[PDB]
């Protein structure tokens, strides 16, 4: 048809039409990644907006991808005509039938106008406790996660939207301290089970100052190591729960385990003083976080 999802990509490829003219997928992805890293640096320095609505969501997307996509500010249900003449739109997404689905067509607008509406009626979640803010914020995050408003680049723009929302609301949400892996698990959990717990967990680690400092310290130890932890899920141990794995060492404020490819961080004071002594890197340890 005249308006098609296939018009987003270069013919006989899967690599999105972009301002660099790069048809090769890996060449494009590197350039997109390099340029959008630069845009983040500047977006973080701009003043927080007076209103948190979809217009602001779009501004973040527009500013991140202004040098990459001609449709930088654009929601995916709106027909977009490129400089090349072809018109693109993707109201479907399409998963396999057995997977959970994203929004289709007019639902995008409905769902986005709904977010706009609740952030207006609740004054950007502004006069709230952490518990209240988080509880309301998770609902909106998940709602926006299933709307999948842009053809691409949802993750970054969504994380910045919510980090800035938190800050304006008198609270914190350091998504910087969350790997691409953890987000995915937490997202998939909501989409399939309706299980909020991994996201509740995620938001808690990222907002509770006592858990921020623990993660901050651990993420520092990854700097200049030559590694990438972004494939690996990192967490602070849930209260009450019991983890068992191999000891990756201690710091001033906290320590780290390895549990089936995942890094669980704990407060150093929650260790029995006497274990802390004779614990060399590699030791198998079981650890139950306290109340
Ligand atoms: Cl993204
Ligand atoms: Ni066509
Ligand atoms: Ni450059």
């Amino acid at each position: 048809e005249i308006i098609s999802p296939h018009h987003y990509v270069y013919p006989n490829t899967t690599t999105l039409k972009n301002k660099y003219g790069i048809k090769n997928l890996n060449a494009f992805l590197e350039k997109c990644s390099h340029d959008t890293a630069k845009a983040m640096i500047n977006l973080r320095e701009e003043s927080l907006p007076e209103y948190f609505d979809t217009a602001y969501l779009c501004h973040i997307h527009q500013q991140l991808f202004k040098n990459t996509f001609e449709w930088a500010g654009y929601l995916r249900h709106i027909p977009f005509t490129f400089a090349d003449g072809t018109t693109a739109a993707m109201p479907e997404m399409k998963r396999t039938g057995w997977k959970n689905a994203f929004a289709i067509g007019d639902e995008i607008q409905e769902g986005l106008q709904r977010l706009d509406q609740t952030l207006a009626e609740k004054n950007n979640l502004q006069g709230l406790t952490r518990e209240e803010f988080n509880s309301e914020a998770i609902e909106l995050f998940n709602s926006l996660n299933q709307l999948h408003p842009f053809r691409e680049g949802n993750g970054r723009t969504q994380r910045l939207f919510f980090e800035n929302l938190a800050k304006a609301a008198g609270h914190q949400l350091n998504f910087s301290l969350i790997t691409k892996e953890r987000m995915m698990v937490a997202s998939v959990a909501v989409a399939e089970n309706g299980d909020l717990e991994p996201m509740q967990h995620l938001f808690e680690d990222i907002s509770n100052p006592e858990k921020i400092r623990l993660l901050k310290e651990f993420m520092h130890t990854m700097k200049n190591t030559g590694r990438n932890v972004n494939d690996r899920p990192v967490m602070v141990a849930k209260e009450g729960e019991t983890y068992t794995g191999t000891y990756r060492g201690a710091g001033l404020e906290g320590f780290a385990l390895n549990v089936k490819g995942a890094y669980i961080i704990g407060n150093i004071d929650h260790l029995p003083p006497e274990q802390l002594k004779i614990l060399k890197p590699g030791d198998k340890i079981t650890f139950t976080a306290p109340k």
